[PDB]
């Protein structure tokens, strides 16, 4: 009686509930009715509140039968067993966070959207969302989309031999520069040069219009069918202003750092589309937390990605990600994280959640100033540096724990 | 409304009386050591108790009750299977089957008295929980696994802000190894002669070259849980003559005003070299880095050690710049903060979980231990402990917080 | 007052009648070639009068006068010895030796169409004294030898500082042989491709390639005195179709905007190809070579190619940035202005002397000529040429400027 | 007839000539009454010259016998045979270039003198004297006497000796910090690194008292006895403060470039002394002038150094002579050249003259503002320029032309 115990504990002791009190209730434990695992329980609710144009508060059997399909999911939910059980107070503090970090008033763009936008949204491994301000606006993952790239050629082509031609460290700061590492080779995916050479692994043999679809499909499970576009506009401007990463072929050509068949141009034109992928907060935060969640969507529980892809991805997005300032970041935030010149922060809590946080406005290094700020508050707020304890961790508040 | 007899029914399931050794190898199961420090009541009344009888004997709901009254819960969760690892049983023969595969690889040579042949691995969790298996009683210095652990007492004693005024935080590359100073004109972190040299000069700002080093020791020593911290003066003395790259550094970084107001360079090599000769075994260093796995309690001694602020900021640098240049393909594979020594030593950490040291005399070209590079690789192959597995979604590996 | 007579006279045992081809004899063995265009009309002259006059033929004081009217001034000078070389007949044997020394050095592998037992050495004196040994008539490609005659057709035209604008003009450094920009978003020097491309990118900008490349020709067939100067389109159509390392440099170089506005970088790259496929030949590029060994003059044509602000930039880059890595060594021991080139010559200038070229297609690891490099070594062996050699006291060296 | 042939040219048509008159025919011909090819007669103008009380003045036989042992080398400076015939006109060039790069006022000294402080001196392959402005105050040659000692190391030990332990090329703008090059030698024998090593071939198996006598005897030789001191206050400063030397030090010492056996400690006191050595831009000019005669003094006729050392040390000045300056000195004006934090510029015109600036302010590279000012229109002066024709060479001077 599984669907008996949940009635009970939210139909207080009398005739029933009515209808918003169960959704009300249901939107309380912060997650969305149209959720996908969600679908049927909602879908039956249509049918039986059009069983009258009066009423209705519902029966035991008449709420037991909508929930009868998601009561695995409803009652982790009620019974707060969500990886955020007072998930409430915890948007209150998002609220807040969000709030802080939007009096954040520099920043510049990239040279065209408006620096008063800002919108943070939350997807726990489980499902639980959030947002606040602008998070229904589309933008371009630009490099934002090299771990995910990245993650789709490990995912396919495994890690000994992607590495058989981009590297895997860092390089420091003063060879921002360098092209190749010691070995001609680049030396690691999160650059564009190392960025070129794995799109130059993705689906070999095929031509440029079916590679593109196979990364919109895999992009898609990735945000459990939420919203990915493209942006053919800021494709084309994309490549004309390419320079440097035709250089960067031009390079990996002579010393031959491409796999033995490849139009090093045309891998160019693949690039410059990757990049030019759009997606909003909400549609992204599912992206950033099927990398928090294993390579398992959390609004789906579909696998996407390999763990040793979305491992890979993560080590990397952690050395890699925030360009030169990926050392101080992996400091003291120490969130795997990946900036993204349209200011995307591609942020992840592994085993938490996922984020994407976008404000436009970026800094020196090419991260959103907002975005920056965000991730430094949430860390000091909560316990989620990579190195923080989950234990001994003073005056740091656990969303996790009650 | 009974949490002394609530935990006899365990052992004594619905028995009368229960042997001690009944009661203690079902605790060195629960992979606690009998000289547990926040146990000695409980093995001190039990020791008084056991003197109640010549023959044998054991203890009742009368005695037990007398006896773990006093650290009840620590044996409640230690009984409850709530520590962090569960059946630490069967992890540890992962361990040793770990530590025997990589005794097998045979290559590198001594730095340059040792035999190639030692290889010592200990583990100690942040509930205390220990394993060891091979030389681990073994006494080497800890060279440049003392790095962090000096890093540590500073960031505790002076906060985060201050200590990376004098050293930066992130890892030189595989180009810069040999540059003293990145652009920063500071070192570029702890881990870098260059920058242990110099966080050596942040500790007790002010008193003498007998106390700095006393204070390390009693740091050292509370860290450690009062195992076997010790220095070989015989190290000490060689370290100082031979020491011409680091008296290299010393002089470039006096050169360039990279310590603090009056700090006597020369003096501080000392130190420095006496902080590298400083003695641990496998053992006593586990109980250091699980102390830093556990947000800086000593998991055997309940002593708030460090800062959480200090065990963060060391294991976010480990991380980077833990394994000289091996340190970006380390971070990769195996994704754990670790620190190499030029004895043979890895001091491992695993946050949230436990800490380790490794050891085997013979480098490789790189200058970490062979048989402890292999190791680290094949434990994070088979547990997802690399810092970036997924707690629920993990593959073919084996997560041991689990039953 | 007696000044055809001077020489008249001279070349007579004050006798009767010279005949003319003891003349010829005395002239051939001055070092002088028949077909010296600043001798011309005295060769017009002279066969003309052979075919009057009857039947030896000899030469009266009036039959010799004004036949070498028109060029005695050279004519004294070639035969009281007054050339930079004086007794240019041994200096040649000396040469056949050094030739045939450096006949024996057989290592090297040439690029990749010829031959590797070819071997020239065509020497064009200040004044204009030739001598060849060896295959001096064969026709090769100029390659990256172009980029300092092309450098200084860049200077010639556009003049030091501002060719200096988007060009350094220091030698990058070894180990730094691959990186393309300096700090300041600059090539390093006009003899690394990465300056080439940039030099070529600056030589009559606005017009179009074929106009460039004919405005380049004409320059190249001047400082040849109209030998033998000419393009292969074989090569030409290849080092388009494997220059890939070019067009990396190039689209990089509109990265930073490091061409001059409105340069269409892929045209600019063919337009650099064509300069490389130039041809020459030994001898057709001795006079290339004396013309910078002479501050631009043509020694066999008397005839101003290039200022001297651009003669002296470019031995300049030629001594330190020229011979690629081996410019170090070889600024060291030859202290010549060298270039090298891919087709297996060393544009040798021994400033105020005679320019030579050598030719032997096998390069060595670095890139040149291993006969060129023994020769030009042996070249300074034997004589005080070497850019610091001492004039005065100069131990057992020859000197072929003193009798 | 040739001291008569003499006796007849100097005369005025005058039948017992001056010497008053004498001595300047002969100081104008760029000699000093010092030269010490002159003592015999210089000797004889003392003892005729006390013969009486007048002029005095001497005539076809007094004259004789005087010049009688140094008639050939009057000759050729009557006859105008030195290599800079008017030597006269060129001294006043020489004056200019000081006075011109008198206004110079930038630069900071290093940390004792006043910066005001400013001499040139010259010297030619065939003795001919000049100076102009402080160039009889003594200073340290500091890094000016790195191409001397090299020298003396190629001369006693020959070319191939001394490379077994100094490499011989450029050092390189931004990574020009390193100490060694990929062969684990220092760079070339002008580096702090290399210097310190060259400094370790002079007279091995002799203690350093007598390394540095024998030192000054060479120092001696090549300066034809003119001042060499040395400074005691400046060798316990730079004993004192040079952290960064001890460094190089400690680090040739691990790495092994020294001759073996060699006391390191020593041998940077010794640097330490050698780079106190005292000189004057006068004494400095003749160090110059031997290394531009083929390592002859040109004012004692010894031979000093073989023409191997010789042409190797003005080989290597050329290539690194002036810090990371020295890439665009040796392109502009491409003269050997040795720039020291003193303001030393031990300048050197092969086969006609030596030369040697002073001025203690540097610019922000280690080098004499004025003093580099100096060379620079020195050369735009003069086809002195290593690469400019012996014919055509457009509108500049040629000083051995008549
Ligand atoms: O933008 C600045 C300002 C700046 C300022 C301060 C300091 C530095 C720089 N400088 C820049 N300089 N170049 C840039 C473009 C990237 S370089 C071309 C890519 C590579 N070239 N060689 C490589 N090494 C190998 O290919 C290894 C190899 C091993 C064995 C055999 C062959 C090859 S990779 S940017
Ligand atoms: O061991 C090889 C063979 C090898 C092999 C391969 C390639 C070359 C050479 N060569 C050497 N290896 N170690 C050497 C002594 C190292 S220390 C040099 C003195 C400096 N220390 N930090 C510095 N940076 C800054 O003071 C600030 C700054 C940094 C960056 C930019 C601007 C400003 S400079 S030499």
């Amino acid at each position: 009686s599984l669907e008996d115990l949940l009635f009970y504990t939210i139909a207080e002791g009398q005739e029933k509930i009515p209808v918003h009190k169960f959704i009300t209730a249901l939107k309380s434990t912060g997650l969305r009715t149209s959720d996908p695992r969600l679908k049927e329980c909602m879908d039956m609710l249509r049918l039986t509140l059009q069983t009258t144009s009066d009423g209705v508060m519902l029966d035991k059997d008449l709420f037991k039968k909508c929930v009868q399909s998601n009561i695995v999911l409803l009652t982790q939910a009620f019974r707060r067993k969500f990886v955020i059980p007072d998930f409430m107070s915890f948007t209150s503090h998002i609220d807040e966070l969000y709030e802080s970090a939007k009096k954040q008033s520099g920043g510049k763009v990239a040279d065209k959207f408006s620096p008063d936008l800002w919108g943070v949204s939350v997807c726990t491994v489980d499902g639980q969302r959030h947002s606040t301000g602008d998070t229904k606006v589309p933008f371009c993952l630009q490099s934002c989309v090299k771990p995910l790239k990245y993650a789709i050629a490990v995912n396919d082509l495994g890690t000994e031999y992607v590495h058989r031609y981009v590297g895997k460290e860092p390089s420091g700061l003063r060879f921002n520069k360098l092209f190749l590492n010691e070995d001609d080779k680049p030396h690691n995916p999160m650059v564009n040069a190392g960025a070129i050479v794995v799109t130059s692994l993705i689906k070999q043999g095929v031509n440029n219009a079916e590679k593109f679809d196979y990364v919109m499909q895999f992009l898609n499970k990735m945000a459990g069918n939420e919203y990915v576009g493209f942006s053919n506009a800021t494709f084309q401007s994309e490549r004309e202003s390419g320079d440097r990463n035709f250089a960067i072929g031009y390079y990996l050509k002579e010393k031959k750092c491409f796999p033995e068949g490849t139009d090093m141009v045309g891998i160019l034109d693949f690039y410059f589309q990757l990049c030019s992928i759009e997606v909003t907060c909400e549609s992204a935060s599912v992206m950033a937390a099927t990398l928090a969640n294993g390579g398992f969507c959390p609004i789906t529980g579909e696998r996407v990605l390999s763990p040793e892809a979305v491992r890979n991805t993560l080590s990397l997005m952690h050395s890699c990600g925030m360009y030169d300032f990926s050392g101080q970041f992996a400091f003291h935030v120490g969130l795997p994280a990946k900036s993204g010149v349209a200011g995307g922060i591609l942020l992840v809590v592994p085993n938490v959640m996922g984020m994407m946080c976008w404000s436009p406005p970026l800094d020196k290094m090419g991260n959103s100033v907002k975005g920056i700020h965000f991730c430094h508050d949430l860390v000091s707020l909560c316990n989620f540096h990579n190195y923080d304890n989950l234990r001994h961790f003073a005056k740091k508040l656990d969303p996790r724990r009650e």
